[PDB]
């Protein structure tokens, strides 16, 4: 909950509001490698037999 | 588990069930990513509706 956000432009904040989705998507990517390092050692291990 | 000679060891039935048990709580953890962007949001919107 920002508070200099209100002396703030109307462009200003659609700008911030426009910066968020690429972080959050970047951000699941990236826990998206965790789980693909995760399953890595389950699948070799099948192979494994 | 992260290290695979422990994994290895272990029946192939018991290796898909580890495997499929990763999926929900993966999809849990981005829910919850995604409820975080939720609240930094709310204060931009506000603020836009107070102008």
């Amino acid at each position: 909950d920002f508070d200099f956000l209100k002396n703030l432009s109307l462009e200003e904040l659609q700008m911030r509001l426009k910066a968020l989705d690429p972080m959050m998507e970047r951000e699941i990517e990236e826990l998206r490698q965790r789980y693909t390092a995760k399953r890595q050692p389950i699948l070799d291990a099948m192979d494994a037999k």
